[PDB]
RNA sequence: UUUUUU
RNA sequence: UUUUUU
């Protein structure tokens, strides 16, 4: 198969009683977007410990794919690979 | 003031129980470029199962948020129950 | 006999289904300092999804709890829907 | 990011929560502790997550809307919580 | 169908379950109580199924793997239970 | 739209941990069926109060209609229209 | 002895975590006429979330039972992983 | 200081998630009259989903509780994996 | 089918 | 993301 996408951008939403949300993408294989896209994305995906969540407009690096939804996170880290921070 | 739209479901996914809404019309006019409307199944009104099929035409409420646009109350056409895609 | 008392919402987190009541008047005399009453979601007098909001004022029966207290029954003044935060 | 120790108050398993009264604060101690709030998501351990009246506990916390809210609980050490 | 009446003997919410001493058998009372199973899926009620030590029940039940096994548990008169 | 389907028949079998089963339908239409048909039922269409089940082989009436899993039933009773039993 | 089989995936509903498996080859032979063996998500060999994609190929344990016959343990080709349709 | 004894399953529901064992030996010494001890599935010692099957044997540690005896740890005998009916 | 997460 | 029901 081709490699996974990567791509880096912030949180736009995320909902910790539904568990998902979105985060807006701004830069995709290492180049900046002019327009910037939403990807979907689940707290199964987050790596942290503990409870997974993200914080509105907190720093995300991730591994997505297209799908029906439109694009879909695989994994999302913060900057650097770092754990996510959440709320 | 609520804020009142109609237009067709885009996606739904129904394991997650969320899609988007393609809003054709807000407020009384029409969208020449549609606009994506946030809508989670405990919003849709119908008996049984809550979620909506990708196409279904829907008339709603909602509200600006972090998400763009969400749905408060949905329903289709005259305000009949939502199909789904259970 | 159910106890009486009326304050604020000092949290609620919906994921949790609970939160916090800051009473700030008991049995219709003021309190200087608040005191913490549990609240659950399922005795919350509203309709569709039940919250509070942080700061909402509400009035509430109440009981001693083997913590503290707990609310039996909450609205919002005046015996009307509570507001919430969803 | 705030951290202090004390001991498991007492700890509610049908509603996920608990207090710790917490005995040491950035490791000076306390003449009287003080209540910092612990929900089951906090607590370090594996399996079903919940505390023991009096356990021994180690956490960081941070001030919010509840008071002192934990955000990390472990055990002395940092080892996992032991619980009911 | 059998059914006997008593009072909850203790409850026990983490688990969704717990006992009833069955003090009537059949419309004839018991010198010593009798220890039925019942789980909150049989309790008759709205919201949280739960009992109260001590509230007053009336119930079907039947012989099981459990010993005495309830199936459908009411309050006096057919009535919601009324639970903690 | 035209009327539901409808039919009967037994459990074949329902997992109360899943919430679901089968029912092997063998009358439709009030026409018996030489050849039975399996039919999905999920815990939330059996007409019956307290907790929602199906025995192995008990007798029931439902509606159904076609799907993507072959048939599944809309609303489940037992004979006459009474509630179904369980387990 | 234990039941062994190979086949595709007939369909699955990842909603609700199950579907079947069309058994095209059982304990070494073809199998002219595909069996039906229900299939579990709890029974898949894979990383993450558990389910199948219609169509994909599948090697698997399985036993008979009141569902006709179930899936014990279910991996791809060879052992591998399946894909499945998250 | 932990309790030992052995007996069998005398019930088990997968969907609670636990059951009660039939104590039939304490600290190695035979009773006549079974003593129930319960045992949730996350104590058993099992690959898999955990279960027990009715009626088979087991071996344990466990400690009083409030309502009787809970079981801490369960194997079968020898120490091996319990057997389960999920 | 003790998810205000059907 | 207190579902051995991911």
């Amino acid at each position: 198969d081709p490699q996974v996408l990567r791509g880096s951008g912030h949180c736009k939403w995320f909902n910790v009683r539904m568990g998902f949300g979105f985060i807006s993408m701004t830069s995709r294989e290492g180049s900046p977007l002019e327009n910037p896209v939403d990807v979907f994305v689940h707290q199964s995906k987050l790596y942290m410990e503990g409870f997974r969540s993200l914080k509105e407009g907190e720093p995300v690096e991730f591994t997505f794919k297209k799908s029906s939804k439109g694009f879909e996170s695989l994994r999302v880290t913060g900057p650097g690979g770092n754990p996510c921070l959440g709320n």
